[PDB]
């Protein structure tokens, strides 16, 4: 939660500048990645914690 926090915080601070192409596409796409991994790790047998 921290890290999105932030990454969204500062990609909103860079676009101030009247709207200034769209960084927060990249940190979408960072979110999608990293829960596609996320989809491709639950599938297997894990320890329950």
């Amino acid at each position: 939660q921290i890290a999105w926090s932030e990454n969204v915080e500062t990609a909103l601070s860079s676009m101030g500048g009247g709207g200034d192409a769209a960084p927060l596409h990249s940190v979408l796409s960072n979110v999608e990645v990293t829960l596609n991994v996320l989809a491709d790790s639950v599938l297997m047998e894990q320890p329950p914690l």
